[PDB]
């Protein structure tokens, strides 16, 4: 029998063709536009660190997908189609308000400091790409760790929680705005996939449960150290704060984030 | 510049959202159970061979995604997870179907000869699995050839043919034929794909045209051989024809494969 219909990632997987069917092109961006344009110089540059880290972040996830279809998994792979066809619209949502407001062009790499690169471009492909050839539980619970509990449940989680409390308020960026409600409802699925596929390791062995929270440990370090830089990059150009009466409070989006990543830890049990 | 909006790829990648929305889920298999039910032994045997050969045909693409990813084929690769997610419903709906009329237990592999298996256990994954390692241009076309104008192109396209030829007159299986058209529907898309891709390498070096050519017909023999033998089968025991007052013109049919092939080898250009 092909389909475990009761299976977990089966219902994850029904439940994203009902709800992702969100399409990017269906976005109305011509008021961003406006807004983009209504800025002042200094202004535009205080929005593109944030914007700068979602839009490097190529489908991250198909060596996951390579490695369980390999082991027989095929219901988590009928689900890790949509998650891949969810990170096509990820890409092509931002790169549509890219092109909206004229930064189509620009080189945004600049806004990744170090702890960026020790994530984005070494922790998560490696970790992914690993599984091409090496698909053990560790191999696994690492990918799942650095690409669904820290890269989605903790740096995109508080990225569009803080997107929200900047401009949902200022009144700026209603496409944007709409884009990231879409990513945001598409990334529960994700971090569904990624707790059902750690718990369903540890739950084999419970030594796995300590390389879970050592692994996020490990990790811990270049998030806040991500965090820090866009908070002091921030707190260094805050004209568009002064311009839209705005409080952004970085001393609770800093606290946002930590506690995002605890509450990570915590959906993961040792029994 | 993420994203080129005129590249063809990206256009059918457009095309596959707005178009794709179709859900298995929502397809109503009762009638089917009562027709499936409603038949005698003899009968249900007659039908389950042309079946068996859609079931099997795990993400056969995902091979496919990763090289263009790796060689920056951007539009491709989104268009790619529309494929892949095209492939997951293709699985899905089979799956209901089997269940719906209670053979989802049944090992159809029985009605795989020898020369089905020299295409869909041999040639396709093996020219997929390829391009892990070999992305040459030969390699590409060979994918592309094996999967997108065979197994599709011709086989899947006959298949779907033939299913309307005998039981959209016979008034059975409505939820079946919905299916159909679905895939039908899809696979257009797909087959674009594999034409786009063939005649982009075809144009760089015209000596890959006799390539391409000389690949459909060394996969020739195996697909009449299946036919034949499908062909043979039906002939031998067709109380379902006789019950339903049916034409199974197995000569027509023949002829429709015939005309896929020549007519897919007829959709690459050697300028
Ligand atoms: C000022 C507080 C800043 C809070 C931290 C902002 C983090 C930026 C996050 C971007 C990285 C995630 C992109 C990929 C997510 C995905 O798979 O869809
Ligand atoms: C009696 C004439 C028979 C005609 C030939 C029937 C061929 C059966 C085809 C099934 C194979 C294709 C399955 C995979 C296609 C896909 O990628 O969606």
């Amino acid at each position: 029998a092909t389909i475990d219909w009761e299976h977990p990632m089966f219902k994850l997987y029904e439940k994203a063709k009902r709800n992702g069917k969100w399409n990017p092109a269906d976005i109305d961006f011509s008021q961003d536009q406006k807004d983009f344009a209504s800025l002042t110089s200094e202004e535009k540059i205080s929005a593109l660190p944030l914007v700068a880290g979602f839009s490097a972040g190529t489908l991250d996830i198909l060596p996951m997908a390579h490695a369980l279809a390999r082991q027989g998994r095929l219901e988590d792979v009928l689900f890790l189609t949509t998650f891949m066809h969810d990170e096509a619209k990820h890409v092509e949502m931002f790169s549509r308000w890219q092109q909206a407001v004229g930064i189509g062009q620009m080189d945004l790499s600049v806004f990744h400091n170090d702890h960026y690169k020790r994530i984005f471009y070494e922790a998560l492909p490696e970790a992914m790409n690993r599984l091409y050839a090496d698909d053990s539980p560790e191999a696994v619970i690492r990918a799942a760790t650095v690409y669904n509990m820290i890269v989605e449940g903790t740096l995109a989680e508080s990225g569009y929680y803080t997107f929200r409390q900047i401009y949902k308020k200022a009144g700026l960026f209603p496409g944007l705005l709409q884009g990231i409600d879409y990513l945001n409802m598409d990334e529960g699925r994700h971090i569904q996939f990624g707790i059902y596929t750690i718990q369903r390791i540890v739950n084999e062995d419970e030594r796995y449960y300590e390389l879970f929270i050592r692994y996020m440990d490990e990790l811990w370090p270049h998030v806040i150290g991500y965090v820090d830089y866009l908070t002091e990059l921030g707190k260094r150009q805050q004209q568009l704060a002064r311009t839209y009466a705005l409080e952004i409070d970085y001393d609770l989006l800093r606290h946002y984030v930590i506690k995002q990543f605890n509450l990570r830890k915590k959906q993961i049990s040792r029994t």
